[PDB]
C-alpha cells in the first residue's frame, strides 16, 4: 500500500495468533507492544521516548504479520501508551518514507 | 525522494532563520523541536509517548522548510530528546509510507 499521513497510520498486527492494532513509527528504532505473553527467554533493555526511558523486555526472533506482511525479528514488550513497530520490522516489510 | 529506513530518516530543515536536524517521524501527531526562539504568540501544551509527557510551547503559522519542501503549521517547542517532524507537516510535503 501506500498510506497517506492525514490520520495516524495504524494497521493490524498478528503476534501469539492475536490480532492487534499497531502503529507504524519511522521515528521508532525498534518495535515495542503493551504487555503480552511471548515465548522464550528475554534479555533487558532501556528504551528512550519523548518523556523519557523505560525498561522493556526483549524477546527475539519473534514471527509477527504486519498488515499482512511476514516478519520475523524482535519485539520489545513494557509499558508503551501504544503498540508500535518500528525501524527493526518496517525494513523486513519493505517499507519506505517517499515524497 | 525515497527514503529507506535502514538507519533514521533524518532530513535537514531550515526554521526560525536556523538549519537543523529533525527526524522524519510517521508516529508523532505533532512537530517537536528542541529549544529555540520562534515570533508570535504561543500556549503550553502537554505531549507524551514512551517515558510519559512534557511541558512545550505551541506555536501556530509556523513556516519551515524539510528538506528543500516548503510547509506552515504548528511547531511545538520544548526539551524534547529528538527534533521530530511529525504529521502534521509530513502531509504537507506529500509524504507517504510504502511497502
Ligand atoms: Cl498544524
Ligand atoms: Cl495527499
Ligand atoms: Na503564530
Amino acid at each position: 500500500p501506500q498510506i497517506t499521513l492525514w490520520k495516524r497510520p495504524l494497521v493490524t498486527i498478528k503476534i501469539g495468533g492475536q490480532l492487534k492494532e499497531a502503529l507504524l513509527d519511522t521515528g521508532a528504532d525498534d518495535t515495542v507492544i503493551e504487555e503480552m505473553s511471548l515465548p522464550g527467554r528475554w534479555k533487558p533493555k532501556m528504551i528512550g521516548g519523548i518523556g523519557g526511558f523505560i525498561k522493556v523486555r526483549q524477546y527475539d526472533q519473534i514471527i509477527i504479520e504486519i498488515a499482512g506482511h511476514k516478519a520475523i525479528g524482535t519485539v520489545l514488550v513494557g509499558p508503551t501508551p501504544a503498540n508500535i513497530i518500528g525501524r527493526n520490522l518496517l525494513t523486513q516489510i519493505g517499507a519506505t518514507l517517499n515524497f
